[PDB]
């Protein structure tokens, strides 16, 4: 969808209505922790709005230029195993960005950093809104410097007519109750979000592609903006329950993937053009390394980069992973020292590592995170 | 496919061959009721032919302009639940039109209205033929006022060379026998039709898209017109067995959806621009309402409109639904009375309500159907 | 991918690296038969390279003009049953060409014809490489006389930077060990290859379609060429194990399909324009015939044509099929005798019939193969 850097536009309308929806549908029986966390979120509405529009205007989204249109099966295809060369990091998808930003928001909320938690939650909802956008051509025709297309600017002009204020039921029944059933957030999210995204692709073909009339486009905007608002209210309800009840979604499960979220210092020359690798060592002395490389320019000064790693040994638990590190390898003969500010490592929806570094890494060097 | 308003063209050839196929393959052991109903259908061939081409030339198909090309997974995506905002009616698909017109044909046949039953059966086969048409671009390039494209007009010129006169086996064996196995018509139809539609999408990419040669196009027309004729013969065989044996496909199952087929009187000003809602009330006093809104202009004078409703409570049987109604809500301050001629409600492949109304509904009023 | 008729280019690089990969990853425990067959393959590298590029420059690929881009679900859709008119032969797909050429290579290797076996194996890998090529528009824009597109010529210029030399593990662990688990080669191949092809379609939409930048294209070439090389090393490892251990993948299973690979003599006028049919007769006297017809010109002088037949009776074993034949039917009144040189029939991954003919077939005649 469209949105503006000041926290206005379609994206901000969707998360604003998501909270309004929950306030209207919130059952009388919901626990007081959930009701109290909803009021903290309401206090931080402006951050939720900024978060919701930010990803289209971030720099780190690899110089470029933004395109937030994926085939709905991308995430599923990338999860398969066999079909990915394991030494390469997996690219970000709208599906994986929802999970990463969700894990970050839960982590921040729990340590009492509500401003930052809500900004991250907004960013998760941005990507959910994008995967529900009914636009799936092979070749994109962008009309602005932030990578939006005409269907989104058309909906933007008309956004106020598509607002909804209830999902049709209270949070003790059907839609909302089914969202709490699966404890594994990542597993739930993958299936839940995929349903909305596939319906958006069907609607692209039947009503929103460029050959369709303006009436069809208006209809496509109405139904997909109502699906966006409903799906968004569902994520927010799930979020409130997870942080109120102190749910850990990672509890017990194998570690198939690890996600690194790396913040490079804003200091002049802190970025690097050398090869960077992430590595682990398990309890039984087996190791795995990965290349950290996304399409654009990785590890630029002041960037926040995301790398997703697929494990070869699928039977591991988080507690089996004893050590982790980052390793630099010189690309040229000329020094290009690297200064990370902080690294967060996420496994099954939990931030398991949050380490401030703020040290220069030079030459061919291995920096131990743990 | 192409077709003409007088019951000629590719569509009419497909249903004509569908009956010819069944006459050739009809086993010696088929019951006399099936054989007798086949002769009544043969007597009404002209209606089957008109029905088969009519939907491209109907008005109510929302002013417009017609496009009968859907992604094969549309129906499946729309059935999911979670991914549809329940207050909105679901849009018609080629898949859902086959089920609606099939239910109407069975209903009419059983009350001895063979002309009308066969016209409805033709209309069901029109939509099956369309979903088997190998044309699935994101953007459609229509070449006539009825929304046809060049692949269909190319096949139209060559239609007589693609005719088949047998599916390769008798109705006591394989293809035909498997069609009778599943008693739930709607469930069978969904899976059966989807196989032909997906094969049509594969063939679109390998042989029928515009970059392919004329030889490839001819091959695509040959195989997909033979699949259309075979699939059509199968539906007709299933129809003959269902009406001969007095099968009820709705028997026992939960009501997940309700379909309203509304005929608005042809009387001047009978149509309306006010908001229209459909509603039910179950045995335990729980209610649900839906907005009736399709992309074009709903409830126009003399129109026959179709609305598909998704139930929130998935455990209901037909006999649990005690009352149903339609409710009007004024859009402007100026009167715009509405006059329906008849409403048919369909649940799991059965016409459960068939009520003649022919009364003016005004103001903000609730009209009880039952 | 691109490639040249002299056994150079991207395709040849992929199969060359596939062997290099296996040499690096080959476990110390692999049996000496596997190690010895790898050295015979290394001796025949030039044939593996020629095989890998040949299919883009063959004539029989039906005059035309080549297009090796399929939707990933094509093979799966064609296997369904119900959705194919059984009297017509099924068209070739990248998926089915991998299976056909694999069966031919295994057959040749076993009779000691290593040159020809390795050339066939190359041809199987050509088609695997194509289905892993991330290019899936509805309409193709070819830029050379062999049907290549700009994404492939762009990767061709840069091919040397994308080479990999290991899959990341030894052949005693994970990736490689899972490849030997399923004994039914055809079943394994269908699922294995489909994973790579679906990932290629996702990458087409996110990075390789024409609207994406050059950086995105470079990234798409890197990951998909590494997937091609990895998948290719896996097929080659499977091949070495199947021929070393004398595996029969057909053992026990029902015959759902039969594949005919027909070589027409190079003699002047050996080809034919008459209708050609293939037929069988089972132990219980039941027969089935099929039309042999592909989109282009079938049975041209010196051609090697492939026809895939779907059986109606799905419960048959290979030993139930007693007789097979080819039947000619005059198209015109003027003689057009046909001279086949050899017919190979393949069932579940085994060459079950290999008959030299080299006899003229005239008029309306049935030629018994067995
Ligand atoms: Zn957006
Ligand atoms: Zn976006
Ligand atoms: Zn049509
Ligand atoms: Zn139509
Ligand atoms: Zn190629
Ligand atoms: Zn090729």
């Amino acid at each position: 969808w469209d949105g503006k850097i000041d926290g206005t536009g379609t994206h901000a309308m969707i998360v604003t209505q998501g909270v309004s929806i929950l306030e209207n549908d919130l059952s009388k029986n919901e626990p007081e922790s959930v009701r109290k966390n909803l009021e903290i979120l309401k206090e931080n509405m402006h951050e939720l709005q900024l978060g919701s529009t930010y990803p289209d205007y971030d720099k780190n989204a690899y110089d470029l230029y933004q395109d937030h249109f994926w085939d709905p099966d991308t995430d599923n295809n990338f999860s398969k195993d066999n079909s990915w060369y394991l030494a390469y990091s997996i690219p970000d998808t709208g599906e994986s960005q929802i999970r990463k930003f969700s894990a970050l928001a839960r982590y921040e909320w729990q340590r009492g950093n509500y401003k930052q938690a809500t900004f991250y939650l907004g960013e998760a909802m941005h990507y959910f809104g994008d995967i529900d956008t009914p636009y799936h051509p092979a070749n994109v025709t962008a009309v602005d410097s932030a990578g939006h297309v005409k269907f989104e600017t058309f909906a933007e002009e008309r956004k106020e007519q598509y607002k909804i204020n209830t999902v049709g039921c209270k949070t003790n029944e059907d839609f909302y109750a089914d969202i709490l059933k699966n404890k594994d957030f990542n597993a739930w999210s993958k299936e839940y979000a995929r349903g909305f995204a596939k319906t958006g692709k069907s609607i692209y073909y039947s009503h929103a592609s460029m050959s369709h009339s303006w009436d069809d486009w208006d209809y496509a905007a109405k139904v997909t903006l109502a699906n966006s608002q409903k799906g968004t209210a569902g994520y927010i309800y799930r979020f409130l329950h997870d942080v109120s009840e102190g749910n850990d979604p990672s509890v017990g499960k194998n570690v198939k993937e690890l996600v690194a979220y790396i913040s490079t210092s804003g200091e002049k020359d802190a970025g690097t053009d050398d090869y960077m690798y992430f590595g682990i060592k398990t309890k039984d002395g087996k190791t795995q390394e990965w290349e950290m490389d996304n399409p654009g320019n990785d590890f630029m000064t002041g960037s926040k980069d995301t790398y997703t790693f697929k494990l070869k040994d699928e039977n591991l638990k988080i507690d089996d992973i004893q050590n982790m590190w980052i390793r630099k390898r010189k690309y040229t003969a000329f020094p290009d020292a690297y200064k990370p500010e902080n690294i967060k490592v996420i496994a099954n929806g939990k931030v398991v590592v949050d380490k401030d570094i703020n040290e220069w890494i030079s030459g061919n060097s291995t920096y131990n995170i743990k």
